[PDB]
C-alpha cells in the first residue's frame, strides 16, 4: 500500500506511521524516514531516524528544519512526520521504517504538492478575420489538475456565440468561418481545488483584405 497524501504548496503534510509493540519486540526502538524525490533519480535518502532514543535530523538540505516528528512521545508507538511549508520540489515518495527487534514494518507515501492556476494567459492564435478559422486560448502558466475552465462574454450582448457553447468549458475554443459578430471581450476563468485565476482577451473580427 502506497497511501496518497496530496497537499497545497506553503501547508504541511502529516505522514500518519502509528504502530503496535508486539510484547516479543525487545530490540531498541529505531525508526528511519527515507525520501525518494520525482525531481530526480537519488533514492532512498535519509530524512530523519529515531535511535538509540534521540532524534537526528540533519540529512537532507532540502528538507532543513522542516521535517519533525509528530508527537512528543515517538515511543509509546507514533513514527509518524510533519513535513511543513510544502514546496513543489518535495514532490516524491516518502518512507516510513520501523524497527524493533524481530518486529519490522514499512509503509510508503506518496506525496504530490498543488499549486493554484497563475500566469493565466488568454490569447487568439489566428488571424481574426471574417471566414477566418483562428483559436481562442486560456493557458495557465502553473496549475495542478485536474483544472476547471469557463469562458464567458464580457461584451454587448455577454452571451457567448451559440456555435461555441460546446466548448465553454474548454481551454481551447477552436472558431471557424469567423463572423465580425462574434467580436468581444471574452473572460476565461480557469480553477482548481486550491484556487483560481482569470485572464481576458479581446477579439476584433475584420474583413481580410
Amino acid at each position: 500500500p502506497e497511501q496518497r497524501i496530496e497537499k497545497a504548496k506553503g501547508e504541511t503534510a502529516y505522514l500518519p506511521c502509528k504502530f503496535t509493540l508486539s510484547p516479543e519486540d525487545q530490540g531498541p526502538l529505531d525508526i528511519e524516514w527515507l525520501i525518494s524525490p520525482s525531481d530526480n533519480q537519488i533514492v532512498d535518502q535519509v530524512i530523519i531516524l529515531y535511535s538509540g532514543d534521540k532524534i537526528y535530523d540533519n540529512y537532507y538540505p532540502d528538507l532543513k528544519g522542516r521535517v519533525h516528528f509528530t508527537s512528543n512521545d515517538v515511543k509509546s508507538g507514533d513514527a509518524s512526520i510533519n513535513v511543513t511549508n510544502l514546496q513543489l520540489s518535495d514532490i516524491g515518495t516518502y518512507q516510513c521504517k520501523v524497527k524493533k527487534a524481530p518486529g519490522v514494518a514499512n509503509k510508503k507515501f506518496l506525496l504530490t504538492v498543488l499549486v493554484k492556476p497563475s500566469g493565466t494567459r488568454c490569447f487568439v492564435d489566428g488571424s481574426e478575420e471574417i471566414g477566418n478559422d483562428f483559436k481562442l486560448k486560456c493557458e495557465p502558466k502553473e496549475g495542478s489538475l485536474p483544472l476547471q475552465f469557463e469562458w464567458q462574454k464580457l461584451s454587448d450582448s455577454q452571451t457567448m456565440p451559440t456555435p461555441w457553447l460546446a466548448e465553454m468549458t474548454s481551454p481551447v475554443i477552436s472558431v471557424k468561418n469567423a463572423s465580425s459578430e462574434y467580436s468581444g471581450t471574452y473572460s476565461c476563468t480557469v480553477q482548481n481545488r486550491v484556487g483560481s485565476d482569470q485572464c481576458m482577451l479581446r477579439l476584433d473580427v475584420v474583413p481580410p483584405s
